Parts: structure tokens; C-alpha cells; sequence
């Protein structure tokens, strides 16, 4: 990888796009000896992980160099020079005081990942190199920009279009468990991936369920267990080696949005290019066999209307001051930045507020960040009922949710921001009535 041979690409202002084919060691080779490189020119050095299993993968393979892994909170005086966290651990470090460090040289792996922190994160660092502040390198297979959902790899794989299943099924699509060999099959949502799961167990496959909430730990159990099936949301798109031969892609994703001041979790949207070619990606690793990539439909590169971008402008927003020159999200993202920069940015007793409620609470940045705004003390749980009608939280049995408070009232569950993702996809109403509740 010519651009960071030698040191010209430690130099401050330098921003460097590694783009190499998946499976060519962009992680567990080539990372560690940037690292190391620039533990013995004495540099301090960001490296930022996507995540867990990542991370501790990198810890790993930094055997000799003297780096402080962050496993968010605290600070220490040990003196280490290279600091290795997750994507979302270096902006919730960054909400608060003690958190705001610099570096010279940060490398970010899984550059193109669109959870709001990652997108957050490679804007913080681009805007700091553009002023010269630091030295970038942005790696990853998909660079954000211009992309090919089709793009070169290290083995063949045969792409072929078909149609998949949108859940169960009960008859038919016979090449989906006739194939000899391992497959992850992309899904759009949690309950996509339930509904995809239960057929392929009933008709005997072993299946490992891949998604936000199970990926730290499950991910693990790949390699294990080798199942016939990972059923797999976006989240296998960001380092995930899956260790398949085949790909099913329906190309959809859920689309979280942000409509008449909801979020909305209606629907699917067609994926992006540069997703469909991480999808695509988990396959023709090597070369020697042809892998298989089997899809549906076309993709869709305008995702400008998810709340994705807001929420990456919120977390972009209270990571940086309001003096000095203005951030941006990095190059071609900017377009997508739904306001003036610095629009949502809190003062410093609601932003302290705003990470707990991520950290502590686990609420979105969209969620955390209306509460933040507009209470003014922490305990006052009363937003979470005093919603308009339409408001109203269904329970499991779909009646009305009724708590007490602490004082002994009777409330029904219906938050003035109401944020369909607290009550699905992996997180359960029985967590939010928890804080509602005061308990």
C-alpha cells in the first residue's frame, strides 16, 4: 500500500484513504505496523476501532507497542502515547471535560461506517486535519463518495440476482438450503432477521442471529460453532469475518427517519452502493473458489433523509466549540449535514446530561439530545407522559402502558419525543418504563 509507505503520510494536513480489497490484512497486518511506526517516531496516536471484538482483536496485535487501551470515563497520568478505543467511545469522551485530547496522527479503521458517532468521529478528525492539526488515515474498502456495487476483490464471485425471501417462507427458493457450504444473509431488521431465521432452523440449519445488540457477543460464536447460516443486520458490513462462501443480499435496510418530529421506523429503503459492496464483500476473500453473491433489486445512494446525519450533527456538534474554525462532516458527507454547523450544540451542564442518557440510558442521539434541551432537571421524568395522543406506547399485549411513579400516580407511557427505536429493534418498552418509572 504505496500511499503510507515511508512517513510522508504522518505529516500534519496529510488525509490518507486506504482502500485495499477485504481480506488483504487492512486490520490485523497493516494497522499494527502503523501503529508501531509511529510509537517509535514518539508520535501520539488516535487509532479508532468500530468495534469490541475489533478493538481487543487490535490489542492484541499492538504485542510490543505501549498503548493505553480504552475498554470512557476517567483519565489517567500512566503517560502511554498511543490510544486505542472504539469509534463511539472517542466521541462520548469528547462530551466532556476531561475527554478532549489531541493527536497528532489518528487512524480510524471501518472509516465508512454510518452510525452517527462514526460519521461524527471521521468529521471531527478531517475538520482537525484540514486545520493542519493532525495527520488522517481513513481505511476501509468503501470510502465515502463515489462507489461500485460491484468492485474488485481478491476472488471471484459469481453475482447473480434472484429473489430472496422477506421473511419466513414455506415453499420454494430450493438453491437457499440446497447449497453446500456457509452463508450470511443480510436482513433489514431485527425482526426480518427472527422471521428469516425460524424457517432456515426448521428446515435443520444451524443459525447465528448477528445485529447492534448480540454482535459483541455473538460474533465470537461465528468461528466457533462454523453455522450453516449468520442472518446478519448492517452490522457484519464494519470488519465482520464471517468466514461464508456464499452472500444472500436483499439489499434493503430498515430507515430510521425523523417525520413530523418522530422517528418513524416504517419500512425499508433500498441500500446504498457502498453498503451493498460491503454485503457483497464478506464473500471472494481469497482467490482459489468461486464465491457467490446472490441479491435483489438495485441500490439507492440517496439515504440524505435518515436521521442518521442529524444525529451524527448532534454528536458532531457537542464534541467541538464554538470558537475556532467551523466542522464539517468528512468531504463529500458535508452534503448531508442538515443544518448550519454548531446548530445543536448544548451548553455544558445539558451535554453531561445528553451522555448519560446515551451511556447510562441507552437512549439515540436524537432521543438524548430533545431530553437534554428542554429539562432542566435530571430526575423529572414527566416528558415520558405529557406527549400528545398520538403519542401512546403499545405494550407487549398491545393495551396501553401503565406505571407508577415513585409518589404512587398512575401514568401511560406517551413521551413528548417519541423515538420508535426505544421500543424495538432490540430494545425493549419494559428498559424505557424503567426510566420512566424513576426506578
Amino acid at each position: 500500500p504505496l500511499s503510507v509507505q515511508g512517513t510522508g503520510w504522518m505529516s500534519k494536513g496529510q488525509i490518507t484513504v486506504l482502500d485495499m480489497h477485504p481480506g488483504s490484512g487492512k486490520t490485523h497486518r497493516v494497522l499494527p505496523e502503523l501503529v508501531r511506526q509511529c510509537a517509535d517516531r514518539g508520535m501520539r496516536t488516535l487509532v479508532l476501532a468500530p468495534t469490541r471484538v475489533v478493538l481487543k482483536e487490535m490489542e492484541r496485535a499492538l504485542a510490543g507497542k505501549k498503548v493505553r487501551f480504552h475498554s470512557v470515563e476517567g483519565q489517567t497520568t500512566a503517560g502511554a502515547i498511543v490510544d486505542v478505543m472504539c469509534h463511539a467511545t472517542y466521541v462520548h469522551r469528547r462530551l466532556l471535560p476531561q475527554g478532549r485530547q489531541n493527536w497528532e496522527v489518528a487512524i480510524m479503521d471501518e472509516a465508512h461506517w454510518t452510525d452517527p458517532h462514526s460519521i461524527a468521529a471521521r468529521g471531527h478528525l478531517y475538520s482537525l486535519a484540514k486545520e493542519n492539526r493532525c495527520a488522517l488515515v481513513l481505511m476501509t474498502a468503501t470510502p465515502p463518495g463515489r462507489g461500485d456495487p460491484f468492485p474488485e476483490s481478491n476472488g471471484a464471485i459469481m453475482s447473480e440476482e434472484r429473489a430472496i425471501p422477506d421473511g419466513e417462507w414455506r415453499e420454494g427458493f430450493d438453491w437457499i438450503t440446497e447449497y453446500e457450504g456457509r452463508t450470511a444473509w443480510f436482513v433489514p431488521s431485527i425482526s426480518k432477521g427472527g422471521a428469516v431465521a425460524r424457517t432456515l432452523r426448521q428446515r435443520g440449519k444451524s443459525v447465528i442471529c448477528l445485529n447492534s445488540k448480540t454482535f459483541e457477543k455473538d460474533y465470537l460464536r461465528v468461528r466457533e460453532e462454523k453455522p450453516d447460516f449468520v442472518v446478519t443486520t448492517d452490522i457484519s458490513e464494519m470488519g465482520a469475518n464471517l468466514d461464508v462462501s456464499r452472500v444472500i443480499d436483499g439489499r434493503t435496510n430498515i430507515k430510521p427517519e425523523e417525520v413530523d418530529g418522530k422517528v418513524e421506523l416504517t419500512g425499508t429503503r433500498k441500500v446504498t452502493t457502498a453498503s451493498a459492496a460491503q454485503r457483497r464483500g464478506r464473500v471472494g476473500r481469497t482467490s482459489g473458489r468461486t464465491d457467490e453473491y446472490i441479491y435483489s433489486g438495485q441500490c439507492d445512494d440517496d439515504d440524505t433523509s435518515l436521521v442518521q446525519w442529524k444525529e451524527a450533527q448532534i454528536l458532531l456538534d457537542n464534541i467541538t466549540t464554538l470558537r475556532g474554525p467551523v466542522a464539517t462532516f468528512y468531504g463529500p458527507e458535508q452534503v448531508k449535514m442538515p443544518e448550519v454547523a454548531g446548530h445543536y450544540r448544548l451548553n455544558e451542564e445539558k451535554r453531561k446530561h445528553f451522555r448519560h442518557l446515551m451511556t447510562q440510558c441507552d437512549f439515540t442521539p436524537w432521543l438524548a439530545w430533545h431530553v437534554a434541551t428542554n429539562t432542566s432537571n435530571v430526575l423529572d421524568r414527566s416528558w415520558t407522559w405529557q406527549g400528545p395522543e398520538e403519542n401512546a406506547i403499545d405494550g407487549a399485549d398491545g393495551d396501553l402502558v401503565r406505571f407508577k411513579t415513585p409518589g404512587g400516580s398512575e401514568r401511560v407511557l406517551q413521551p413528548v419525543w417519541k423515538d420508535c427505536r426505544m421500543f424495538r429493534e432490540g430494545r425493549d418498552v419494559k428498559d424505557f418504563i424503567l426510566y420512566a418509572s424513576g426506578r
